C-alpha cells in the first residue's frame, strides 16, 4: 500500500504511529507538497477527490480520514485487535473519544493556530478558551484511568498522542491538566512510533519560526 | 435504555433514525433543556461529563457521540449488518464519509448558522463559501452512486440525512448540487424514520423565527 502524507500533519501522524503499533510497512510513502498544490492534480483527485492527507491507498481501494484509517489498519492488518477490540461496548468508547479528538480537541487546536500560523491573524481569546474547554474534558475522561479509552492502550490514545504532541510543540501550556499531564508522559513510553511522531512535530514547529 | 436527546437536534435525529431503521425502542426517551441547563446537572455530569446530548444510557453504560451511538446500536441490536456491514472495506467508507457529516458537512452547518442563531452575528462569506466546498464533495461523492457510501443504503445515509435535511430547513439552496439533490429525494423515501426527523427540523426551524 501507499501512504499519502506530510511529517508535521498531526492525522498523518496518528496513521504512522498506528502503522508501527502494528508492524505494518508502507511500500510506498509520499510526502505531498499542499504548497505546491500536489494534491490538486488529476491523479490525486482519482484516489481522493476531497484532495486531503493522509491517503491510504491498498491495492485499488482509496481511504481517507486519519481515524477510518486507524480503524482499517487495526482490523486489516492486526495480528491481534488489542487497540480496537471486537466488543461492542469496548469499541464504542474508543470510537466516541475518536470523535472527540477530532471534533473537539483537534478542532480546538487548528481553529486556534491555523489562522495565526497560516494567515497571519492575532490569537483570539474565544478559540483559546475552547482549548481549554477540550483539555478540561479530556482531563476528566483521564481521571482515575491509566488510558482515554478503556482498560487497557488503544487507538483513541494514539490519536490523543498525535493531537497532544501537536498542542505540546506549539507551545501550549497543559501542566496544569494533571490527568492529561500523566496521561501523556506515560503513554509516550507506551507508544513505538513516539520518536517518529515527535521528530514530525519538531517539522510542524517550523510554522511557528 | 434511556435517549437524552431533544427533537431540533441534528445529530440526536441520526440516532433517532437509527433506531428506527433497527426497530429499537427507547425505554425512556427524555428532552433536555439546554437553556435551562439541564445538561449541567450533578446527575447528568455523572452519566456523560461532556454534558452533552444525544447522550445513550444502556444498562448502566453510557455513550455520547451521536455517530458514535448509532454503530453501537446496528452492531449491539441489529438483527442484520446491512447499515454497518462486517467488512473491513466497507466499514472504512462508511466510516470516512461519517467523519466527513462531522468534520467538513455538518461543522459548515454550525458554523455558519450557529452564531446569526444564537449570537446574532451577520452572515460570514468565508464560512458560507464552506458549505459549498462540502456541498461539492458530497455531490462528487454521490457521482454515479445511488448511495453515499457503497452500494447499499448505510449508515453514512442516515448521517447525511439528518445533516441535509437540517440545511433544507435552514434555508440553503442546494439545488444545483444535482447529485445531492437526487440521492436525498431517494434516500427520503427508504427512510422509515424520515418524518420524525422532518419533523425535529420543524422544531429545529423555529430558531429562524
Ligand atoms: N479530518 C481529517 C483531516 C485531514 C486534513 O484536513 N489534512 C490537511 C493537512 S493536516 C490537508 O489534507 N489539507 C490540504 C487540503 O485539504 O487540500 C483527518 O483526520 O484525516
Ligand atoms: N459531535 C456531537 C455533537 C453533539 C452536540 O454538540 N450537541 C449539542 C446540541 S446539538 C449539545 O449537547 N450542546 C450542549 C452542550 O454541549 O452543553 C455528536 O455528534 O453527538
Amino acid at each position: 500500500m501507499d501512504l499519502y502524507y506530510r511529517p508535521g500533519s498531526a492525522p498523518c501522524r496518528s496513521v504512522l504511529m498506528t502503522a508501527k503499533a502494528l508492524g505494518v510497512e508502507f511500500d510506498k510513502k509520499t510526502i505531498i507538497n499542499t504548497r505546491a498544490r500536489e494534491q490538486f492534480t488529476p491523479e490525486y483527485l482519482k484516489i481522493n477527490p476531497q484532495h486531503t492527507i493522509p491517503t491510504l491507498h491498498d491495492h485499488g481501494f482509496a481511504l481517507w480520514e486519519s481515524r477510518a484509517i486507524m480503524v482499517y489498519l487495526v482490523e486489516k492488518y492486526g495480528k491481534d485487535d488489542k487497540l480496537f477490540p471486537k466488543d461492542v461496548q469496548k469499541q464504542a468508547l474508543i470510537n466516541q473519544r475518536l470523535y472527540f479528538d477530532m471534533g473537539t480537541l483537534y478542532k480546538s487546536f487548528s481553529e486556534y493556530y491555523y489562522p495565526q500560523i497560516f494567515l497571519k491573524k492575532p490569537a483570539n481569546e474565544e478559540n483559546y478558551k475552547k482549548i481549554e474547554v477540550a483539555f478540561e474534558f479530556l482531563n476528566t475522561f483521564l481521571e482515575g484511568q491509566t488510558y482515554s479509552a478503556g482498560g487497557d492502550y488503544s487507538l483513541a490514545d494514539i490519536a490523543f498522542l498525535a493531537t497532544v504532541s501537536t498542542f505540546d510543540v506549539a507551545g501550549f501550556d497543559f501542566k496544569r491538566y494533571a490527568n492529561v499531564a500523566r496521561w501523556y508522559e506515560n503513554a509516550k513510553k507506551l507508544t513505538p512510533g513516539w520518536e517518529e511522531n515527535w521528530a514530525g512535530c519538531q517539522e510542524f514547529r517550523k510554522y511557528f519560526d
